[PDB]
């Protein structure tokens, strides 16, 4: 049992949301069903709290947290596993992850971007200079999904310790155990209380004043496409940063080398299963020219038959489960009716309940629910496209999303073309979708996201707003 | 009485309704266009939606420079067309294509840069032998909407960028200033612009308006306008970026450091900020706050300057002040001014109005809480509020409005300025400046009311006019 961390304080409520393991569908945790007022609570005092910290002291906050983070990385990443049911090695590499995050932020708050005009350039011309610099909002309302419950929130709060804003995060109600314990470690890092809170409850309850709170200046929320739309529909006046679905894709191009596409299965099988599946950013289509299949599908296979699944708190265990057990019959289903669609099953070894293999499916039609919505989940789909790359990039291009791709190939005429052709936010060459670091701009478009960057550069700069300056300057 | 057709890519589309546009100094018709519908919208953001620019950087900046080089050939053209449906005096409307040649210059000069980025990615125990670049690509199609007060200037603001960045943009002007508009279109399509980059529709905002912001090729809305209306896009535009830059209501601060001379300097300031482009301008010099030890020696010099300004026939070449927009507008001001008054104000030089024909009014001993300056005055009063000799007291009282655009600061203090620099609450702080001045490539945006938080200006337009793409590529 866990009470929300409101600006350093332990705030409790009578109802309880409970959280369970989906391994076992038992109840590991409960939470506060948190309601519009506690939000309202932690936005007043986050409007109040002006930061003063210097940038060294920000630095050493948040340097203090990633070593906190690593010297607690085994009873993180059970918190982790035991709200998400994904493995101790993806857990663990979540933390890992996050350590990167604090790091990065920490290590740009020596980073000062300012400018300087000079404002003689035209016959209106002035004697004159001027400047920039940046300054925090009153407010932040970040909400996270439940794929990464301690990175996804470590990249939104820690561009916000940052650059001195107050952060208030809803985590969802499926996964917060993390977020709560990560607001533990910022006070303990020495963050002052009122810049951060963390609060929990039912979406009905608490979710619309993260959204229409008068002190928020900005919503940054990660999650699904129609969760997103709807908040798009509602956040009257506010900037929102809204990262939305992905359905990504690894594209075979036909000029590689055997021992070339053994490099790509690699990559097809461990894009498509990290995090058992569950990335914005994951492998889920891979679209591979008809003349190199016969030879690419089987190295899948082998690489898919390797994978261990099942206990995710086994340290062996490469696959733990999916979020719950519907998610998974949902993937499920939609594998068996792209089969009934001329799609070839390759392996199943079958469901338990959340836990699912890496089930390997060829001959996939790219119209089918399986790849042409988003199947956020450890499938391992194949779907043969032409040997001519404009049909192959207008087939990559043609689902509602545009996030991130990988595409192999060593012609250097066709990566260009591919990165010039792909609809998306980022394209890869000879790596998987999901690869990016922790800094380099980060979103999609279409219905991936609304069309603003994140990862710690671009959610700094986005988390202040630019003041100019002016200077006479004889 | 000149009729104008729309200009949807590079078609002259008509509809049998007109909007009438009248001219403000004799309140007579001068021109006329279309009352177009969600149609006309609609059939220019498919056009828009379907033309992929080609344009090479160079092409770009040929057509933009042509663009800059017709203005100037035109301005005695262009200036009058803008008096005839705003009312500003030509001296204004003059200076306002003096400023569109700057803005069409420099979105040319613009057009060489790259901005791209580079990282390498051995950062991390995770590291990877590879470097990621990024680059910028244009969107399907942008919607910009614009206001009476520059009805070219506005329009270059919003389509040069959009042209630099090879966007395809529908303008929906002003019903109150669209003929504007319609001569810039004109002069792009003759400049070399491919005209589905381009077109301007007309109507009444309960017709063509809502297509504006909610048509489904829509990108981004780009508004420049007043509060309740940049709050319905806001609320409107659901899923679109949308920059909205709303109105603003400028403080010029009379710190008491400063000598007469200084004070004679700071009133010249003030009476030129407080009536360019008849007080016509987001970042209008609108409340005077002048600290209390030296208010009694800086009035009298605003009143000196004010009574030189020539108000009268905007057509006239001796005319330094026109009309407002409508007389409406100019008898609104004339009632805050008339309510100050008795809630204590001074007014110390009020040569009287005639219509939308307002005089630079002088009122000393504005109550800060007035009508006059607490809301948005777009007229060419001058209005002085004496307030306390106390930094903080001024700051706070300077931050009290729902507005925070722009500010000019007078005082020689180093220490005055950078608290004043870093305390009030607004997008730019000019010092020895009017709160208006800017070069047209500086980021220019308010926050409060006066900005979703988004900046504008030339450079920043681009930007936002863009999506970034990252790529990766081995690199052992
Ligand atoms: N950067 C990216 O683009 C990115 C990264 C990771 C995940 N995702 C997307 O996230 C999705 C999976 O996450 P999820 O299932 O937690 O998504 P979700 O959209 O169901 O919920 C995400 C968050 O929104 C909250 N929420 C739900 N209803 C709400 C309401 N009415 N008002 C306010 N808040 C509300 C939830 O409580 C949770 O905190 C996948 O589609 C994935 O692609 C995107
Ligand atoms: N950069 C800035 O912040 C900036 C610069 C200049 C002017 N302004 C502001 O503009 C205002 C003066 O201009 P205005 O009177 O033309 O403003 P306005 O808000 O009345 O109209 C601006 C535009 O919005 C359109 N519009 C009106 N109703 C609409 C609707 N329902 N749907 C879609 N479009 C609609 C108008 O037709 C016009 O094109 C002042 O407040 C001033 O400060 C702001």
């Amino acid at each position: 049992h866990e009470p929300m961390r409101i600006a350093g304080r332990l705030v409790d409520t009578d109802d309880r949301v409970e959280v369970r393991y989906p391994w076992n569908d038992t109840v590991v945790g409960t939470v506060p069903a948190g309601r519009a007022e506690h939000a309202r609570e932690a936005f007043a005092i986050a409007a109040a709290y002006q930061p003063k910290l210097t940038r060294y002291e920000r630095q050493k906050i948040l340097l203090a947290t990633a070593e906190a983070l690593a010297a607690r990385k085994e009873e993180i990443s059970d918190v982790i596993t035991l709200e998400l049911g994904i493995s101790k090695a993806d857990s663990l590499y979540e933390v890992g992850r996050a350590f990167d995050v604090f790091t990065l932020a920490g290590q740009m708050c020596i980073r000062d971007d300012g400018e300087i005009f000079s404002c003689d350039l035209t016959p209106h011309g002035k004697a004159r200079k001027i400047f920039t610099m940046r300054e925090p909002l009153t407010a932040i309302s970040a909400i996270t999904p439940f794929n990464h419950p301690l990175n996804m929130v470590a990249h939104k709060v820690a561009p916000a310790i940052a650059t001195n804003n107050c952060v208030v995060v809803k985590p969802t109600e499926l996964t917060p155990m993390t977020a709560l314990l990560l607001a533990d470690i910022l006070y303990e890092a020495g963050l002052p209380p009122e810049m951060l809170s963390v609060v929990t409850g039912w979406p009905a309850d608490i979710g619309m004043e993260m959204i229409t709170n008068p002190h928020v200046d900005l919503v940054t929320f990660t999650g699904s496409v129609p969760v997103g739309k709807l908040i798009a529909a509602n956040a009257h006046y506010k900037r929102q940063v809204l990262e939305l679905g992905g359905n990504d894709p690894l594209i075979i191009l036909n000029d590689l080398s055997d021992d070339d596409l053994a490099r790509a299965a690699d990559l097809a099988v461990a894009g498509a299963t990290k995090n058992s599946g569950q990335r914005c950013t994951a492998v889920k289509r891979i679209l591979c020219q008809e003349s190199v299949a016969d030879r690419f599908v089987p190295l899948v296979l082998e690489r898919a038959k390797r994978l261990r699944f099942g206990d995710p708190m086994d340290r062996s265990t490469d696959l733990g489960t999916v979020i719950h057990e519907k998610a998974a019959a949902l993937f499920e289903e939609r594998v068996m009716r792209a089969a009934e669609e001329g799609a070839d099953i390759l392996y199943h070894p079958g469901r338990s309940g959340a836990l699912l293999p890496p089930i390997v499916v060829d001959r996939v039609p790219h119209q089918s629910d399986l790849v042409l919505e988003e199947t956020f989940g450890p499938i391992i789909p194949i779907v043969r496209v032409p040997d001519d790359d404009d049909a192959t990039i207008t087939l990559s291009n043609s689902t509602a999303f545009g996030l991130s791709s990988g595409v192999c190939t060593n012609d250097y005429r066709r990566m260009q073309k591919y990165i010039a052709g792909l609809k998306v936010g980022t394209v890869n060459i000879w790596e998987v979708p999901g690869y990016r670091i922790e800094m380099s701009p980060f979103g999609g478009i279409k219905d991936s996201g609304n069309g603003y960057k994140e990862g710690v550069i671009e959610a700094m700069k986005s988390f202040t707003n630019v003041k100019t300056f002016s200077l006479p300057w004889p």
